[PDB]
């Protein structure tokens, strides 16, 4: 066996986290085995002794990796033996790494998936509860990254939250087609001794059980979804990330990051380097080239295990500390970031309420088309006097179009600008409110 | 220096005539709810519906006439309807936008696509199982390494893809509940300024809720992203059966043939047959997996909310939808169609593919894993020596290498009693792969509805 | 018999008639050696020349006509000869294959095709250097985390991204010369079996050189993966210049505007213009990059030596060249059109930007480093406590800090000579640029 | 100062591969520093002389880094002090992290790309070696995976040299560009103290230095076209690995691994599984992930320096290992595998020679048209009759067209079949000597980096 290609079929270097989930499958097939015979019941005891003495040396750490270990699989299996002797050896019994592997990725996947979980609910409430607090701040919406209308602070945090909860139901529907186990499946065509996989999947918490050997063994969509799951939320957090790092720049001044999640220098103690943002952003790459890269290696291989597959791990360890670390970096700075509603409030300009002025005509009868040259037209006029839209008097409004009355005044008012979109889903106060509450639910719906 | 060709990038009426349809829809989903808001008066409403029928037949008939001014089938659209009924038609882009307009046609259209998509999906599925059902008593190789590692039934591997695609299948519906939700009413970005009633959209484009946000519902393309995800596994996996039957059809292998219509072949070579069809899914799988990555690349780091970028969702989807609706056919076709060797498949079983089946023989008897696997190393050495296959070994043979090889060993050197051994819920025997046409059908019927 | 749908998957012609020349013209030099090899007669060899050239003419005046049974453009141009010289035209084929002649054409379309590119890229880097040349005093924010840096010469902007896209022409001319070798006479996949004058092939069709050989020359795809990722580089380049510009055209940063010709608006607010042609400019970065994706995963994992698969190959190809001929040209233009305002830009300048130039001005006078820092440090703390910006503090406050500090300190207080700090190679001060305008305009004279 | 955010800053635990490049960085800046009158000559010698104690600790391998390390770079400079004192600081005099960080890299790339360039060259010298040696076997060549034709094994060797050999190209192409000095730049605006950029060229061995400040910065360009250089060469690895997988199955049976490069049951010694081939197939997609994550990551980011670009370090770490590990692995399998020249002949089918047949009767002037139709009627006929076209007398063929002659008899030779193909790059021998010889040269070329 050659030196190089034997340390890459080595997985021991990465795999040893598996460690519990190879011990609780090894258990719970221990039990099946016993359960058909292969093993007696004083056997079961001594094993399951084993496999549990086995387990504290990895939670204490004390757990000794011989060289001779290639993969975490061989390493329990070597200690179990040299623990209770012979005996050891029955427990392999039907059993294939093929199906092991898996059995051991899920359950990882299912433990981290519901961790991944937590964190993501935690960042989408905590950006729930400050569009709850700082509901009345007011600042720019943008379109092609240039002033467009008046929205609430609120509606712009709301907008992150709605998409985090999509992926909040995505990681939901990955997680189920993960929680079917894949013990039992052999190397290919199966289990060869009748061995009771429906113990097997209590003893493991799965909900269901894998319809065909074939394709548990072979198939890594569990793996791919997750991928594609991941990335994705990575792709808003990414909008968030580039959202927040403009407007932090000193330009734009909306607001400024804790000191905990940016950096500085003693030599302009005024500025701060949202490098909290800039790692959430540069993430999304990191976590989108581990999905290209599964997607490729199972491009093209034929049925039904290949060694290609070995590559999933790493790939799937990587983005699950990913995702669990950039989730909590994530909500801190939400949480722990500070707004300027001076500046914020003073980046509303009278040039944006031009709309709504021609809104105000179409409230009047006063057609679309029309309107809108109308309020074209009474730009034009305050913008050859020098004076903002909102300052021309009632009598230059009224030479334009005698539909302006005395009420117009009320379109120059932010307040006013937002409160008209009431209807489902716009920046209205009362829109805010539902949306608000509609989140809340989703959130519970998503758990009890 | 370019303005002229600035404008043609912006053109998208050269591929986006297939919303049609869907933007006649919206529009008259909209019109009808600017009469509830007063914006029309019930007349201006009749008159303006009338004119986005004709326009609807213009196109369902190929008499539509686009010309060189329409930058896209919006503009294509209202432009003639300015012309049906006249200045009146203008009224109608009171409150919402484009970027509003965009993802309602965008969405309206995949919902329609998908639904095909998962006739024809589900179609394949029911192709597999079926001549699972029927080719039941089928055995050939069952391969790790493309190496034989034992024998399995033909179903088997035939259920193996259709399992794959029975999650494919879970997927779309998972990705058109998401997309049967109505962003129309959201405006240009704060939403709707004039309290259009939303609700009444919804049930008249027949959405089945509405969005929650109109940022969000204006700047996300998330089921774009997530529609992709869900072709582009699908194509892994057609892929991957592409790759077996491109391997089984070789004369190497030669455990089936594809007809005639799924290959092709040459005058001085008559029996031979190339594998077209199976190449030309695998080749999708790239072609699939490069719009996805396109998508994903096209949103990462745009801030909010909507940006000329996004314009590029159109002809991915477009592409991918054609791709997969012509791909999956195809495969059902190929799966119809293609000609097994039951004596080829058959034929490639080996003796020594049954080595584990001996080691099992001793372990129902009672002996160790250990033991029992070192015996039969040991017996296939020993055959090796004599020169014989180890279903030839002498029971005497095999005595002197372990006194628990009584004479009903015999039964172990059988083909069909080796895949009979995997009864344990989803193996390879009879029993399991009859178990699995009836939770495969059963999950047709969930899919189905 | 022929499935419908396999037939319609198979159909190229609605895409491939723009490789009707290059295919002509391969059928042209093909002929050619035909005869020489004693296949074709002069008599022969003349009566298919001119019924070649008068396909070309039906092409070029649009004139030919495309009928139902042309699967690709191959097919109707030999059917199309077939019928004008009658089944002589039977013999052309003669030795050739799909396989060979269908690379030979890619690779001629190719070479054109990459031709027209170089000139566009080429003129885009030339209108960032003269640019840069014109406007070489102006002076604005030099940004780190899109935060105000230190002073740089605007100029050495516009040239860091001119610098990037040489690089990229460097590469264009690495893919165009292993794109200009001949495959014709590979055969299906063995070679020609003719003993066919390749070099005259080579001759006629005027590539450099001829491929190595029949098996590789017929299977692989490097020339497109190369070109594939050639391009996405440079779609990365230019996503971060668009992604610059589109930011300081924020009426935030407010340091620039681009034309009406390359840019979008409204008659409500005239102050106001989008970037739509940055952003499109940007988003084709993706769709660029998904053809190289594309690409890389169809040609993975296949087996030697033609598949079917392949033939992906021209939609990803005609994608991008189109791409950036529009993208590369738009480029050009928004940066020669667009307004910078000296006035915003210089503006920007503030003195916190000099705490840094500060601390320099005690190194040269000996001071160490971690000294002269602590030390600047200490002025703009007394700065703040004073209300007063560091360059107001007095020497006798600047010597409090520091002894070394004397009246010329006062100089460290100007933009000009803290960009004029950076005269070593590749800095900003002035003679930096220049010597950078002038290399450019040295590298461009070579890649030519 | 966040503790999630510390740790997803830190790189201490990969990073350390920075260690040696890192300090002639140093080393280099220092003199610099001398020159430009910061650093005493006394003060020189005192920094180089710790810098090189300290180097010197890596290379025997006995340094020790603290928990208080984050970055190798803080790793140096902490253990400067604790040798040379405050001094030290001065070290730091006008130079950023920003171009540190950037000439680290390119002086770790470009060494690696030299071990990575020797290996390249091993395994296309073995290629053409044993392409020299094998030159008279001949087997089928496929096409749809079919067989299509006659063609030597080392023609067929030699098109993956090929390939490799425009691998080894573009690795020359991209060791240029990242042998290019970065140092120099500072943060953003170049360097403040008028260092001489020259002087640390010359002490870097980099050839030329970086021309824009802004652009050495902030360009990853050198991470991208290594990737893509990467990329591409795996693509050559997976598509060979797929052939030698196939060729070794128990169907085709035309060769098989040592039992260094493969995997093997006691229980079936036959069965070779080719964990060597399958590991380097998939490591394309692991290389290929690579790629992509830092063109995702460069995309849309504004000028100039920003967090982002610290991605790049793990992706080059990861192909760079990869690729060392995998093309040694290629070579390995190359050069140990053994052929079966007998089932590589016993392939041969006389039907493969049909199109020979055709083109017989084109030098004989027979047009192609009628040429191929007289070769599929000789093909009818010989079916007709129960035996091979080349049992098929001259009698038989003579009543197809009087053109064939008792020399036909030639065409129904497999040596012969492949000797038809003398022109250039064909599969000839003649022609494959003259490739053996031009991948010589080319590998000479390219040795001479």
């Amino acid at each position: 066996t050659d030196p190089i290609m034997e340390k890459l079929n080595s997985s021991i270097a990465y795999d040893q986290r598996l460690s519990e989930v190879d011990i609780q499958g090894s258990m719970a097939y221990a039990k099946a085995l016993e359960k058909a015979g292969i093993l007696t019941k004083t056997e079961l005891e001594k094993i399951l002794s084993g496999l549990e003495k086995i387990s504290e040396e990895w939670s204490k750490g004390v757990f000794v990796v011989k060289q001779s270990d290639e993969d975490i699989h061989t390493a329990n299996e070597r200690r179990l033996k040299e623990l209770i002797g012979d005996i050891a050896g029955k427990l392999h019994t039907g059993r294939s790494r093929n199906d092991q592997v898996v059995t051991d990725l899920k359950l990882f996947m299912k433990n981290s998936l519901s961790i991944i979980s937590t964190h993501l609910l935690q960042l989408i409430k905590t950006l729930v509860e400050r569009a709850a607090i700082e509901i009345d701040v007011i600042l720019p919406g943008y379109t092609h990254l240039q002033k467009a209308q008046p929205i609430r602070w609120s509606q712009f945090l709301l907008s992150h939250a709605v998409a985090l909860t999509r992926d909040s139901e995505r990681l939901g529907e990955v997680k189920k087609r993960i929680n079917v186990l894949p013990l039992g499946s052999g190397a290919l065509a199966g289990n060869p001794l009748d061995i009771d996989r429906e113990m097997l999947r209590s003893e493991l918490e799965f909900a269901s059980i894998s319809l065909n050997s074939m394709d548990a063994i072979s198939e890594r969509d569990f793996v791919v979804e997750f991928l594609s799951f991941a990335t994705l939320l990575m792709i808003h957090l990414s909008k968030m990330a580039e959202d927040l790092i403009i407007y932090s720049t000193s330009e734009f001044g909306f607001l400024t990051l804790s000191d905990a999640f940016s950096t500085g220098s003693s030599l302009m103690p005024q500025k701060k380097n949202p490098d909290s943002l800039e790692l959430i952003r540069s993430k999304a790459g990191r976590v989108f080239g581990r999905l290209a890269s599964i997607l490729m290696v199972l491009k093209g291989l034929p049925s039904t295990y290949n060694k290609d597959l070995q590559e999933d791990k790493e790939a799937v360890f990587d983005v699950v500390d990913t995702l669990t670390a950039v989730l909590q970096v994530a909500t801190g700075v939400i949480s722990t970031l500070q707004i300027s509603k001076e500046n914020m409030e003073k980046a509303l300009t009278p040039e944006m309420l031009a709309t709504d002025l021609a809104l105000y005509l179409v409230r009047k009868g006063v057609p679309f088309r029309q309107a809108h040259t109308a309020s074209g037209k009474a730009v034009h006029l305050a913008e050859t006097k020098g004076i903002t839209i909102n300052k021309l008097s009632l009598e230059d409004l009224k030479s334009i179009s005698p539909q302006f009355s005395s009420d117009v005044s009320q379109v120059f008012n932010f307040v006013n600008s937002v409160e008209q979109y009431t209807a489902l889903a716009g920046t209205a106060k009362s829109s805010v409110t539902t949306q608000i509450e509609q989140l809340r639910e989703l959130m519970k719906k998503q758990k009890e």
